[PDB]
């Protein structure tokens, strides 16, 4: 698709990970993914203008071009390479097909991963999760991948669903679903069939949310986060909202518990501006919540350990 | 009132609870109640279009007519009796007494036909007519009410809860989530020996640490939307900050214990007071639809076991 | 400033704390402060129309003029002297300067304090914290003051920020920051340099929010509350909102744990009506939340003890 040309050309023009990064985690590359959502996708822009300091005492540094200098130990910097929006607006009114989104996402991820970057995708409908971990499995066939999936619903009963395809193709070592509260009968079958591990809302709430210290894991983890996992009071901008969800803080805490050798990638999606609750200054509530989730997600790619 | 005619005619035309329903809990009958709220009452419709799967792995099935087949499968049949007020049957607004007679009659019909009545919308007055209908049919049964609200709502002698307490139809009352308790409220509390669980007390104790609400008598569940924090359910008159999250309420509801459910009333929601998304979906509608669904699940699974 | 004349006229005409107040805590005086915020400031009016019963079975009684009768032992009344808005909305179109707001606040606070009242300021940008603590320090130089500061940010990296000024002038015995989740490197330096005690969001959440029983203290405490300490879902009406904050109930609980002999003053600020989320009937969500926080704040000024 010609809609992704300017973006994709800039991606494979990216300077590779320097030698000064050897044995260090990162760096992180960030791009905007808009499949299945309205053409106007403000989430990436909103995040880039958000404050850089995190919960844990570190600070994002954003760069539109390389080379990405590896920061010294004493400097709590976390470099992010902004690759901008995948879809170049005003390159036509054409809407990229699902397959075109997949190919565009697959290539960008392949390119970023090959150059030593941890890819973080922002926006869209979750299909980026499929193309991103397949790009990783292509480059690193021997690595075992486990996905930590935050979602109000399992979203695996449909054979065309991104997570279902990954399980069907046998590309996944394991899946940990977090926050489900709308589980269908078919969802339960796919659960038992693919031996999925799950932590539903009602269960983790009654055990105590802050009593979750970690999600133990030895394999490289992909972090897939549907905004629907949050309660509509925090993230209203989702199709078919499910009340009784995680607070933004709840989500941040569980994210911080993720354990593993490295982060293979991050997908933050499910956000639709047409569905958001807006302040009087026309700032959307869900964009506020996700901008924070994206930030602390990036911090995770830099600080994650097996224990 | 002629505004309820179409509805009431359908309710007493409802096929009675089959013999398959055995010694089982249920089934459930659902109707929309609009007393004290604007004519446009979208909560029932919004609930009907919501997904059917619950927190606990069961599934609502909605039916518009009998017979209600007793499921062998984790199905939970709900009989939709629709709105009580028939729109475009006149521009008239039913009086308080008309709303009372209508709900009383409907509840009486549904109850003795074996259904557990669930009322959605209105201002809480349905609680009065529903347990009075139960007490009329089951004079020997003792009734205890679990009442979720930001206010005790017993200072007014005309209150639905106060009338039931004054007529001595209630064995006991458990108030949950009160955070605006008046001096007059406290006097009525001690006089009727009401058990209460105020927000500040429940919170510092640990919300999730609430395992049970122990009880041996048939429970009525009365839920005012105002029990929830305005961040989750803003569509209430005189909102009180510092309330329950929707999840908090769902967890406390799940801890309710008892032999059976006499009825459920979900009210306090006014569409004119809601926070709306850009697509004009109301935040309070979202929260309440879930609470109704998990409330129905309670009528099917409640037990005396702690 | 002629904008504050009518207000100040009424304030220094206030009848002093009667002999009945004995050695009782209170009474409380309440005024509207609007520095750094839009001219229209509706928070005070919204509080005055709110229910007067508290969480802890006491009742606010609002009075527009003295003398403030001290209620009997068995009567759970908590008298509040409403001094109204500082800025008179019909004395001209002039916008008071920062210095004029400071001087006006300093004079009002001084006047109320020496008349035996505990001053509670509502609205503005947080600059009232500076002028009120200085007003108290002017009158009682021997008293040691500790501030309990609820905020999403440390807000001490800027040499002009109220909390930094107070620390630089050495008017503070100690500072307890609560709920910070956007801490900069500059913030960390000021923290260590001034021995500031802090309780950041991620920390207090993982340790158990309800498990916070008290904030032990022996010195008179000033309570400074930035609305931004609350999650945007509860208090959206803040400049540069930070997701993952406190629920209103979280804040109420932490406030209740605050210990001390007396309250030197209370400042509730950070609220901007232009940034609020509104119900269809045009009631702002942040106003609902803050109205409650103000009420339970007044309750603390009547019930605080070192135990």
């Amino acid at each position: 698709s010609h809609m992704f040309s300017k973006f994709l050309m800039n991606v494979k023009g990216v300077t590779p990970r320097g030698s000064d990064w050897a044995n260090r985690l990162g760096p992180v590359a960030l791009f905007g993914y808009g499949a299945g959502m309205p053409r106007r996708a403000p989430l990436l822009d909103f995040f880039l203008q958000s404050p850089r300091d995190c919960d844990h005492y570190a600070e994002l540094t954003i760069h539109d071009k390389g080379p990405i200098e590896c920061p010294p130990e004493t400097v709590m910097f976390m470099p992010v390479l902004n690759c901008g929006q995948m879809l170049d607006e005003a390159a036509g009114t054409e809407t990229p097909t699902s397959d075109e989104w997949y190919l565009g996402s697959l290539e960008a991820s392949t390119e970023l991963l090959e150059k030593g970057y941890v890819p973080v995708s922002v926006g869209g409908d979750g299909s980026a999760t499929l193309s991103m971990v397949e790009a990783y499995k292509r480059l690193f066939p021997s690595d075992d991948i486990v996905i930590v999936h935050f979602d109000a619903r399992p979203d695996v009963s449909d054979p065309r669903s991104p997570l279902r395809v990954l399980l069907d193709k046998g590309l996944l070592k394991g899946v940990v679903s977090v926050g489900n509260r709308q589980v269908s009968s078919e969802d339960r079958k796919v659960r038992k069939l693919h031996k999925m591990f799950y932590m539903d809302m009602h269960a983790i709430y009654s055990k105590g949310l802050f009593c979750i210290r970690d999600i133990r894991n030895d394999y490289p983890v992909f972090i897939s986060i549907d905004a629907s996992v949050l309660d509509p009071a925090f993230a209203p901008a989702v199709d078919s909202p499910v009340a009784g969800g995680l607070s933004t803080r709840d989500l941040l805490h569980i994210m911080n518990g993720i354990r593993g050798p490295k982060v293979v990638g991050i997908d933050v999606y499910g956000y639709n501006p047409d569905l958001d609750v807006y302040r009087k200054d026309n700032v959307g509530l869900t964009a506020i919540a996700l901008s924070k989730i994206i930030k602390e997600g990036i911090l995770k790619a830099y600080s994650i350990s097996t224990h």
